[PDB]
């Protein structure tokens, strides 16, 4: 009943879209957001690009099969958390927290000033969860140009501006 966190490798990339698809099944019982469950997921090219940079981790079960991942990208002096997904059958076992812990340890080791993300404000496993870990909700102005651009494009593909926010965890 134990899991391990490790760096992702190139051979793992092909397995990751199915994990992101499985993770999104949690949105089918939110009526306003149920469409998310059949939204796109990142392709293998995206994962391979970040695995080459080294900023990509996964959780594996006792048989070594990947069951969740965290894909991140260094952007200037910040580590941006692009996607964090745990497969449905392995949610609520602590793995999301453990992958975030790994990402922040890597951000500190690589001399990043802060971590960033964008997410839903009022989904219980999104912004409220991240806030308990120290991520701060940003105003539009505090978001800065890079995160503002993401939020703007999100509004073109289905997200409602009033339901999304950028967040930052500053490493003191
Ligand atoms: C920047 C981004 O990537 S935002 C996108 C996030 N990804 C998604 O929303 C996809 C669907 N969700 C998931 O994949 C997972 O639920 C994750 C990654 C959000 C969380 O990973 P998990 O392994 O389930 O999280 P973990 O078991 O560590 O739980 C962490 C906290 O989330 C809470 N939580 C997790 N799932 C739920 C749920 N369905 N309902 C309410 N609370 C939940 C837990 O209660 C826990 O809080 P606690 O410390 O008060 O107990
Ligand atoms: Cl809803
Ligand atoms: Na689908
Ligand atoms: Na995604
Ligand atoms: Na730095």
């Amino acid at each position: 009943m134990d899991y391990r966190i490790r760096t992702s490798r190139d051979e793992d990339a092909a397995l990751l879209p199915a994990i992101e698809r499985s993770a999104g099944e949690s949105f089918r019982l939110l009526p306003e957001l149920a469409w998310i469950a059949d939204a796109g997921v990142a392709g293998v090219d995206f994962h391979r690009r970040l695995i080459e940079r080294g900023s990509h981790w996964l959780a594996e079960d006792a048989d070594g099969q990947p069951v969740g991942f965290l894909a991140a990208e260094r952007c200037a002096d910040e580590l941006h958390i692009a996607e964090l997904s745990i497969a449905q059958a392995h949610q609520q076992q602590g793995l999301g927290r453990r992958l975030l812990e790994r990402a922040v340890t890597y951000a500190h080791a690589s001399h990043c000033r802060a971590l960033t993300l964008t997410t839903f404000c009022d989904v219980p496993w999104n912004a409220p969860f991240y806030a308990r870990l120290g991520f701060q909700r940003l105003t539009w102005q505090e978001a800065g140009e890079r995160l503002r651009a993401i939020l703007g494009h999100e509004q073109e593909i289905g997200f409602a501006a009033d339901s999304r926010c950028a967040m930052r965890l500053v490493l003191g």
